[PDB]
């Protein structure tokens, strides 16, 4: 196994990775900012290194400080987690170049998928169904651009190639808005990503957000581990995730799944990864690929039995996948509620000290969090402070366990979205299943 690794992250995911390392007998190096000396995973790590002050640019995005920490402790690999440098190709490249293993794919694979246009071209070539679109970047010729939009059919969406999530994109519903919308998306992309390249896709009006978890090793094995529905969201921020997706038949699962596995072979993918799709009218349309472990990975683990973080560490060490595709079975159902330190009226981060904490327990209840009684949530990082994942023999049992768990959960001293999560679990449309990406925002309205 890897002897010792640097966990280049913080919070729940850093604790998640630390647990996996200890199971595997891997030594841990917890790199942390000065604000994060009292993190749960830091206090459990074999070795700790303070890599800088609170703001991320000087700590968790500080490439030299992180690599220097790996050098001085004699670590052999770096896990980026999610959300920081985890999809930074230059970082992965620099890590590989410095002599350490980057837990993830090759740097060139990271930048292929970090460029949305070329990612789409790669997937379309490999046989993955995509959104009807421009099939290339848009130029400055508005006659060409209008012809592309006519061919696609209004409404259309303009997207930044260097973009991702909700950055940066606008819907165009007629010719009259097209030129200005391309210009505005370009300007925003140039400012944000130093990449003004944009593409066009047919705008899907009411889709679901269904994504496929994959694993691929260094010995030619590539598997899919079913799907996740992530439609319960607000402004490109996932709120509830669940596995498998309601309404997806075993035969739809293998259809799209096998196509994702083949794409991995074609591109020589390595590690965990997620294929993000829009699902509408029984049809899958690829939009982007995440080349890292995701926040919502625990729901896939519950229903397959596969420890994805352990697999990442096995792959990085040159072990094959511990599971064959024929041995991957979907059993039961899992729901994840993100727990955020946020104000219920503004949805702005609400940091501060937790005065009382109690975690829920029981059969099928998994609590993924670093928080404890007396812990202070800092203002410098993301608002998500924990993940409640509940598993049942079916969807209704999973939701029923979630409601129970949410009621056992005590987090005093700070504002949370626990009451909102309770409302969603009690929502009749959610309880039916299959709600689109716009549902939560219109329920909140
Ligand atoms: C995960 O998908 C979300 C999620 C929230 C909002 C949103 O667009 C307003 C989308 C979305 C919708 C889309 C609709 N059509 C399309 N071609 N691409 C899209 N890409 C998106 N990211």
């Amino acid at each position: 196994m890897l002897d010792k690794i640097v966990i280049a992250n913080r919070g729940e995911i850093a604790l998640r990775i630390l647990r996996a390392c200890k199971e595997l007998g891997i030594k841990t190096v917890a790199v942390h900012s000065s604000a994060d000396r009292d993190l749960k995973h830091v206090l459990l790590a074999d070795e700790t290194v303070c890599i800088g002050p609170a703001p991320s640019v000087k700590s968790y995005l500080n490439i030299p400080a992180i690599i220097s920490a790996a050098e001085i402790t004699g670590a052999v690999a770096i896990h980026p987690g999610y959300g920081f440098l985890s999809e930074n190709a230059n970082f992965a490249e620099q890590v590989e170049r410095s002599g350490f293993i980057f837990i993830g794919p090759k740097a060139e694979t990271i930048r292929l998928m970090g460029d949305k246009v070329s990612a789409i071209a790669a997937m379309k070539k490999a046989g993955v169904p995509c959104v009807p679109g421009s099939d290339g970047p848009l130029g400055d010729d508005m006659d060409k651009n209008r012809a592309i939009a006519k061919r696609i059919g209004y409404p259309v969406i303009i997207k930044a190639s260097g973009g991702g999530g909700g950055r940066g994109m606008r819907v165009v519903r007629g010719d009259a808005e097209l030129a200005q919308s391309i210009s505005m998306t370009r300007a925003e992309a140039k400012a944000a990503f130093s990449n003004d390249m944009v593409y066009m896709e047919k705008y899907l009006e009411n889709p679901r957000h269904v994504e496929i978890q994959v694993l691929a090793d260094g010995q030619g094995n590539a598997i899919y581990l079913a799907e996740r529905d992530c439609s319960m969201q607000r402004r490109h921020q996932k709120v509830v995730e669940e596995a498998p997706a309601p309404g997806i038949t075993p035969e739809l699962r293998r259809y799209i799944g096998e196509r994702c596995a083949k794409a991995c072979v074609d591109i020589g993918y390595r590690g965990a990864g997620t294929f993000e799709f829009l699902f509408e009218n029984g049809e899958f349309y690829f939009i982007e690929m995440n080349t890292r472990i995701q926040v919502e990975h625990p729901v896939t683990e519950m229903i397959t039995g596969v420890d994805l973080i352990k697999e990442q560490l096995r792959i990085a060490a040159g072990q094959p996948l511990s599971i064959k595709q024929e041995e991957v079975h979907v059993r039961g159902h899992a729901v994840e509620c993100r727990i955020n330190a946020e104000d219920p009226n503004t949805f702005l981060p609400s940091p501060g000290k937790i005065t009382r904490f109690h975690a829920p327990g029981g059969f099928g209840v998994r609590w993924e969090s670093h928080i404890y009684a007396g812990y202070t949530v800092p203002p410098y990082y993301d608002s998500m402070i924990g993940k409640l994942i509940c598993y049942g023999e079916n969807r209704d049992v999973a939701i029923a366990r979630m409601k129970n768990a949410l009621q056992e959960l005590i987090i005093d001293g700070i504002k949370t979205n626990v009451d909102l999560q309770i409302r969603i679990m009690n929502d009749e449309n959610f309880q039916h299943g299959g709600t689109n990406i716009h549902y939560l925002e219109k329920k909140l309205g």
